[PDB]
């Protein structure tokens, strides 16, 4: 009989005592110890006093996982200490003052993505997603990296698209204030306003160039002809421009961020390129710089505060 803590957000401990003979699953149900699955595990001596991550089992634990987590889900908590006893082990190098990661599991694209999110305004809603986007920016990324498969429902080791991951992550950001007002014009039909809110107002598909979205593309209309969509109003603090991988050409001071993909569909890498004093090519722990770059790029991401048409 030694005392222990439980707990599933790590901050409302609850005390608790635990046979020696009969394992952790017997009295408490799923148990994790640092990440470590210790459902059949017995107890020793350094398990007294440490807290232990259990599955919610009666109601005020049900309430209080979901005031951190933001979802009832009963297999978020074992997909997330899956995929934390992987990030535990990766390294978190500082690269041209941003956090990066060095390759494993396939995690090129959490790389891209966590350096993006380090380069954009994001506040995010559940608590556990924005403590750990702040311990992430000051170099200690295990857990939100662990956090973003969970939420995504990802695996360590599947294969990862940056704007689907993106996309998953705005999806529990507080994006409310973000507008888009659209026009669309078409020689038949005429002209038509639509609004978007949230993440739809931040995330486009079909162009890279922000100026392109701007002046004007080219959009299939209901009545079949080739209408033209531009942005009237943009208020949010970035825009994600994106389209399928092809060769562009960035240039230092006209965007924020970038994601290179070369390869075969779903089986290729990703590059993180940023614009700083110069622009700089982040692959994992690997830094290059160049005056100008041409690659395959597939997302880029603006700066934004309020913007209006002049059309
Ligand atoms: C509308 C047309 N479009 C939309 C996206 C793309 C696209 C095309 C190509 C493309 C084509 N040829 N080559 C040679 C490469 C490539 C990509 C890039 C950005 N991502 C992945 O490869 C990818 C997709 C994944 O999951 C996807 C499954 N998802 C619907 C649940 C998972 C992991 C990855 C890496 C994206 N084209
Ligand atoms: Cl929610
Ligand atoms: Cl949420
Ligand atoms: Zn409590
Ligand atoms: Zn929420
Ligand atoms: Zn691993
Ligand atoms: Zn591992
Ligand atoms: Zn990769
Ligand atoms: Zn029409």
């Amino acid at each position: 009989t030694i005392k222990v803590f439980t707990t599933v957000d790590n901050i409302n401990l609850h005390t608790q005592v635990v046979d020696m003979s009969m394992t952790y699953g017997q009295q408490f149900g799923p148990t994790y110890l640092d990440g470590a699955d210790v459902t059949k595990i017995k107890p020793h001596n350094s398990h007294e006093g440490k807290t232990f991550y259990v599955l919610p089992n009666d109601d005020t634990l049900r309430v209080e996982a979901f005031e951190y987590y933001h979802t009832t889900d009963p297999s978020f908590l074992g997909r997330y200490m899956s995929a934390l006893n992987h990030t535990k082990k990766w390294k978190y190098p500082q690269v041209n003052g941003l956090t990066s990661i060095k390759w494993a599991d396939n995690n090129c694209y959490l790389a891209t993505a966590l350096l993006t999110l380090q380069q954009i305004e994001l506040k995010f809603n559940p608590p556990a997603l924005q403590d750990a986007y702040y311990r992430a920016r000051a170099g200690e990324a295990a857990n939100f990296c662990a956090l973003i498969l969970a939420y995504c429902n990802k695996t360590v080791g599947e294969l990862g698209d940056v704007r689907e991951t993106m996309s998953y992550l705005f999806q529990h950001a507080n994006l409310d204030s973000c507008k888009r007002v659209l026009n669309v014009v078409c020689k038949t039909c005429g002209q038509q306003q639509t609004t978007l809110k949230g993440v739809e107002a931040v995330m486009y598909m079909g162009t890279l160039s922000y100026e392109q979205f701007k002046k004007g593309v080219q959009i299939p209309c209901t009545c079949g002809k080739q209408a033209t969509k531009y942005l009237v109003q943009q208020e949010s603090p970035f825009v994600m421009m994106s389209a399928p991988p092809a060769q562009y050409e960035l240039k230092h001071g006209t965007f924020t961020c970038a994601s290179e993909y070369t390869g075969n569909y779903q089986c290729g890498h990703y590059k993180h390129i940023t614009s700083k004093e110069t622009l700089y090519c982040i692959d994992g722990a690997l830094l290059t710089k160049s005056s100008e770059y041409k690659g395959p790029i597939t997302d880029v991401f603006y700066k934004e505060n309020s913007y209006t048409t002049t059309i």
